[PDB]
C-alpha cells in the first residue's frame, strides 16, 4: 500500500510544498503544471525557483509536462491549480483518468455557473471520491516543516484514511471534517475577505479596526454557508476562521498584500503584477460576488471590493461605508 | 441626557481613553485612580503620563482622587480597573451606593474566587442594572480616533439604551448584545490565549501554528460559554472572535509579550520584571483554571499555560503537546 504515485496538478507555492511534504516520506510524487517554461525551470534545477525557492526537491518528487505521462498508473489525484483553471483542468483530464481514479483538490474558489468546485467534478467526471483539503497554510512555514493543520473533507471514508494516511505526520496534521459544501464555501470567501482587510490596513486604519472587519467578514461568510447547506461547526474550525485569521492578518498573506497595495493607492494591475503568483482574491471576489446575486444573499464586505476592482470605487470610502452603519 | 457627571473608576490606559471618547463629546466625566500619586500628576498636567501619554483631558474631563467624591452627585459608573483589582474596588463601594446607582464595566477576567464580574456586581451591591463593554480595543487607537467596534450587553434595557446612546459614533461604535455572560466569559480567556499563542510566536513556531491555535482557543472559549448559558453568536462576535484575533496578533499586547518573553525562554518571573507593569494573564490563567476543574471544564489550553506558570512545564514541550492533537 501507498507504494502507487500520488499525481499533484498545479506548481504554485501550496502544490509544491504539498509534493514536498510527502516526497520527504519516501512517497513517489508526480508534479504537473500547464506552464511550460516553469516546468523547464524544475526540470532543470530540482527546485521551485518562481514559487518556493531554497526548498529542493527529494528524488521521490519530479516535475512532469505531459498530463497523460504524469497520470499514467496514477489513481489518486490532488488538483492544486488555480481557480480560473481548475474546470479546464478537469476537461482536460476527463478522457486521461479511469474507473478507479479518486480526486483531490487544495484549489479555493469557485467555478463557472457559480459552482463549487465538486459540482464541477462530478459533472465532468461522474460520481467518484472527492475529497478537499483547506486550512491556514502558509507554503513557506509547511515548506519549513513548521507545524501546520488543515481540515480534510471527503465523500468517501476509505479516500480521507487514504489521504490522512500519506498526509499526517508530527509537524503536518489533517483533521476530518465531514462538511464539504461549508469547507469548499469558507475557502471561496476568505481571499475576497484578506483583500478587505489588507485595504484597511493600508489605509492605516489600525488594529481595531481590522478586527472588527474579520469578525464581520466572518459573519456574511456565514450566511454564505448556511444558504448552501454548509455547517456552522465548519466556519470556527480551521477551513473557516483558521484560515480567515491567518490569511488576513498575515505579512506572509498575498491576497493581504495586494489589498493594502490598493489601500495605499496602487491600481489593481500594478498591483498585481508587483506581487507575480495569482492573486486568487481577485478571481474569488468575483465568482463569490456572482454566486451572492444569483441567490441574492447580503455580503457587505465582497461587495464593496468587487466595486474597487470594477467601478473605481475610492478605497477610503469603501472601507469607511463599511464600519459606518 | 448627559446632564450628569459618569464616573469612570480605573485610570489605566482603557479607562481613560473611554474617559476621552465621553469627555470629547461634552459630557462631564470624573476619572478615579487608586494610585494617590497619579491622580496628582493628572491634575497637574492635564494629561494621564504614566498609562496615556500624548492624549490631553478635554476641559469636562477631570481626575479625582477620593472614591466618595468621585461618586457623590453621580449615579452611573463604569469600572475599568484590572481583574485582580475588581473585588477590592466593589468591597470600597459599598457604603457608597444609591438607590438608582448603575454600574457598567470594562474589566474582563473573573475576579478573586473565580467570581463573574456580574455576579460580584450584584452579589455585593444589589442587583442593580449592569453592563459589560467589550470587544477588540487597544486604548492607544480608541485615543487617537482609529475605528473602533465593541459590544455592549446588559441586564437592564433602559441603561443599555442610555450607555449606547452617550458611547456610540462615528469611529467609536457601539453594538447592543443579548448575552452578558457570553461576553464575560469570552473576556476573561482571551488573554490565557495571548500568552498560549505569545509562547507558540517565541519558539518561532509559525504563523500557521498560531492560527491553529487560535482556532482551538475558541472552542475552549466556546465551552466555557456554553457551559454557563452564554451564545455562540457572542463567541464568533466582537467579545470573543474579534478581541481574541486583535490580542493574539498584536505587538501592544502585554499578555502576547509576556509569552514571546516565555517561549524565547526567559522565566515568568524576570519577563514580567521586564514589562513592569502588572499584566493580568497569569491571573486570569489561575482564575479560570480553578473555575473549569470546579465544574469539570476541559480548556486544554488553559490548563497547559497553568502548568507552564506553575509546575516548570517546558514550553516547546508544553506546545507540541497541544499541536500534537488527536
Amino acid at each position: 500500500p501507498f507504494k502507487h504515485p500520488i499525481a499533484i496538478l498545479g506548481a504554485g507555492s501550496w502544490g509544491t510544498a504539498l509534493a514536498l511534504v510527502l516526497a520527504r516520506k519516501g512517497q513517489k510524487v508526480r508534479l504537473w503544471s500547464y506552464e511550460s517554461d516553469h516546468v523547464d525551470e524544475m526540470q532543470a534545477e530540482g527546485v521551485n525557483n518562481r514559487y518556493l525557492p531554497n526548498y529542493p526537491f527529494p528524488e521521490t518528487l519530479k516535475a512532469y509536462c505531459d498530463l497523460k505521462a504524469s497520470l499514467e498508473g496514477v489513481t489518486d489525484i490532488l488538483i492544486v491549480v488555480p481557480s480560473f483553471a481548475f474546470h479546464e483542468v478537469i476537461t482536460r483530464m476527463k478522457p486521461l483518468i479511469d474507473a478507479k481514479t479518486r480526486i483531490a483538490w487544495g484549489t479555493k474558489g469557485l467555478a463557472k455557473g457559480s459552482r463549487l468546485l465538486h459540482e464541477v467534478v462530478a459533472t465532468e467526471l461522474g460520481q467518484v471520491p472527492m475529497a478537499v483539503i483547506s486550512g491556514p497554510s502558509l507554503a513557506t512555514e509547511v515548506a519549513a516543516n513548521l507545524p501546520t493543520a488543515v481540515s480534510l473533507a471527503s465523500n468517501n471514508s476509505q479516500f480521507s484514511k487514504d489521504l490522512i494516511e500519506r498526509l499526517h505526520g508530527q509537524r503536518f496534521r489533517v483533521y476530518k471534517n465531514d462538511d464539504m459544501i461549508g469547507v469548499e464555501l469558507c475557502g471561496s470567501v476568505k481571499n475576497i475577505l484578506a483583500i478587505a482587510t489588507g485595504i484597511s490596513d493600508g489605509l492605516k486604519l489600525g488594529s481595531n479596526a481590522r478586527a472588527a472587519l474579520i469578525t464581520r467578514g466572518l459573519t456574511e461568510m456565514g450566511r454564505l454557508v448556511s444558504v448552501f447547506g454548509g455547517k456552522q461547526e465548519t466556519l470556527t474550525g480551521l477551513a473557516g476562521l483558521g484560515d480567515l485569521v491567518l490569511t488576513c492578518t498575515d505579512n506572509q498573506s498575498r491576497n493581504r498584500r495586494f489589498g493594502l497595495a490598493l489601500g495605499e493607492g496602487v491600481d489593481k494591475k500594478e498591483a498585481q503584477q508587483a506581487i507575480g503568483q495569482a492573486i486568487e482574491g481577485l478571481y474569488n471576489t468575483d465568482q463569490v460576488h456572482a454566486l451572492a446575486q444569483k441567490h441574492a444573499i447580503e455580503m457587505p464586505l465582497t461587495f464593496q471590493v468587487h466595486r474597487i476592482l470594477h467601478e473605481d470605487l475610492d478605497p477610503q470610502q469603501a472601507v469607511q461605508e463599511l464600519l459606518e452603519r
